[PDB]
């Protein structure tokens, strides 16, 4: 298992949690579009928490979050997850974070044939609608920088070494102890790391905000096989997001429940969690 790592951007600290190489047993018979399948995964790290508003702002110099004020009693505003960021804006953050921390960026984007310099890139230059150039973003998974997890990486980490329906529990009854979801959120996001973690030490895998993943969505059917470190299909209409949110039913927060939307779309219940490799 890779050693956990804590990084600092200005005054903001964040932790990446080690996940051992594994033949990940993913999906479930009860999900027609996420049938049981195996993906061999290389060792990786995944964010202990969602990317918070203060981490987002430390890198990006703005805060587009819908819930940018009025935190719940006893909660710190800046430690709520960032949300209202689209998939393009998330990958741009990942590259800018890598650059700030002197790691090689995982992502390349060419705009009209010109490679995007992610250091120079201003926020307003990132698309807020479906954009063909950014849809062709290239992932080099062997660079040491930060990135979105693949869907397989996300689900394996979410499962936390167990076979439970949710991250940390197998009943909706106990879900309140692990997740901020439709029933207990009060219609808002919460400070990260306020509920129980899973056995891999990840917080808010279920609930709070859904989390952008790298992959285009394609249905995963009975008997399907996948290559090592599968990053999803080459094309699709929606990028995957996982884990459910403050707005979702308990079932929406299940570890195996697959959701996807146009990458240009952003909402108040959708943020992201980082991944990288040692
Ligand atoms: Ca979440
Ligand atoms: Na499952």
């Amino acid at each position: 298992t890779p050693v956990d790592k804590t990084y600092t951007v200005g005054s903001v600290e964040f932790t990446m949690k080690g996940i051992a190489a594994v033949n990940a047993q993913l999906g479930h018979n009860d999900y027609s579009i996420n049938q049981p399948h195996t993906v061999s995964l290389s060792a990786y790290l995944i964010g202990e928490t969602e990317v918070t508003q203060e981490l987002w702002q430390a890198v990006m110099g703005n805060n587009p979050s819908h819930f940018n004020g009025s935190p719940a009693v006893g909660e710190t505003q800046g430690k709520r997850p960032v949300e209202n960021v689209n998939w393009y804006q998330a990958i741009a953050f990942c590259n800018k974070l890598s650059i700030k921390l002197n790691l090689e960026p995982c992502y390349t984007v060419n705009v009209g044939g010109n490679p995007v310099d992610f250091a120079a890139l201003s926020f307003d230059q990132i698309p807020d609608s479906n954009n063909a150039d950014w849809d062709k973003a290239e992932l080099d998974i062997n660079k040491k920088g930060f990135r979105l997890p693949t869907e397989a990486e996300w689900e394996w980490a979410a499962k936390g070494g167990t076979d439970d329906k949710w991250s940390g529990t197998n009943t909706e009854a106990e879900l309140k102890n692990y997740a901020w979801y439709g029933s207990n959120s009060g219609s808002k996001t919460h400070e990260v790391k306020k509920k129980k973690p899973n056995w891999y030490g990840l917080y808010d895998i279920a609930g709070n905000v859904a989390e952008w993943c790298w992959d285009w969505r394609a249905d995963i059917h009975t008997g399907d096989s996948f290559p090592q470190d599968y990053p999803g299909p080459a094309s699709g209409s929606g990028r995957v997001l996982r884990g459910g949110s403050w707005a979702g039913s308990a079932d929406y927060c299940a570890v195996g429940e697959r959701v996807n939307i146009s990458p240009g779309v952003r909402c108040s219940d959708l943020g992201f969690r980082l991944a990288c490799r040692p």
